């Protein structure tokens, strides 16, 4: 890992705008599937995330670009389309959040440079 | 815009002519597939041939716009479809091409 202007970027505005938003809760930690009750959770999804997870590897400095950190907010929402029925609440949620994702990251830095 | 040329020329170019890309160059003909739900759930239909007709015609106003269009496609894909089949797949290996190309669109 090091440190970067995008990595920068998607830590202090992308996760900023994420992590205290008022449909982040269910995000915050890993899907728990005891606490749930999902028995079936991690025989769908094999690649958990969540954005506590993503937070503690950018405090770290664990992505080496902010490619990887994007790819991880995207299998965070893509899981959650995935598992959950159409229908369900938590996928209104993840729309909007990865709505907000997705406008943030339209204004990252262009060209990658290490600080 | 430039950060639109670039959606075009560059993002959309690179994800068309993937072999994984056929499903998704058109919108969902859910009569042809038997898919007779299709349309009760997914209530967005997008394709990337909508996407790049709206790019042709000056229809967005901004990148993230455009983004979002191809958001909601992958999003329509994984909602409606089983996680096992193929096209999850499919639209999982475009969608991580696509955010690798646009974490290098000029700003
Ligand atoms: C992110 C994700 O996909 N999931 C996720 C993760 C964490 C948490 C959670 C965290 C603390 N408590 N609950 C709840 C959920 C979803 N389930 C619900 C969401 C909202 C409401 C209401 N209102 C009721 C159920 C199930 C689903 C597997
Ligand atoms: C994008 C998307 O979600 N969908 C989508 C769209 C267009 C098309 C299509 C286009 C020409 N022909 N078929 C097929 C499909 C999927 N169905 C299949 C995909 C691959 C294979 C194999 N091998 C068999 C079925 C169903 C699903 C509703």
């Amino acid at each position: 890992g090091r440190v970067t202007n995008q990595l920068q970027y998607l830590h202090k505005v992308v996760m900023k705008a994420l992590w205290k938003h008022q449909f982040a809760w269910p995000f915050r930690q890993p899907v728990d599937a005891v606490k749930l009750g999902l028995p079936d959770y991690h025989k769908i999804i094999k690649q958990p995330m969540d954005m506590g997870t993503i937070k503690r590897r950018l405090e770290n400095n664990y992505y080496w670009a902010a490619s990887e950190c994007m790819q991880d907010f995207n299998t965070m929402f893509t899981n959650c389309y995935i598992y959950n029925k159409p229908t369900d609440d938590i996928v209104l949620m993840a729309q909007t959040l990865e709505k907000i994702f997705l406008q943030k990251v339209a204004s990252m830095p262009q060209e990658e440079q290490e600080l």
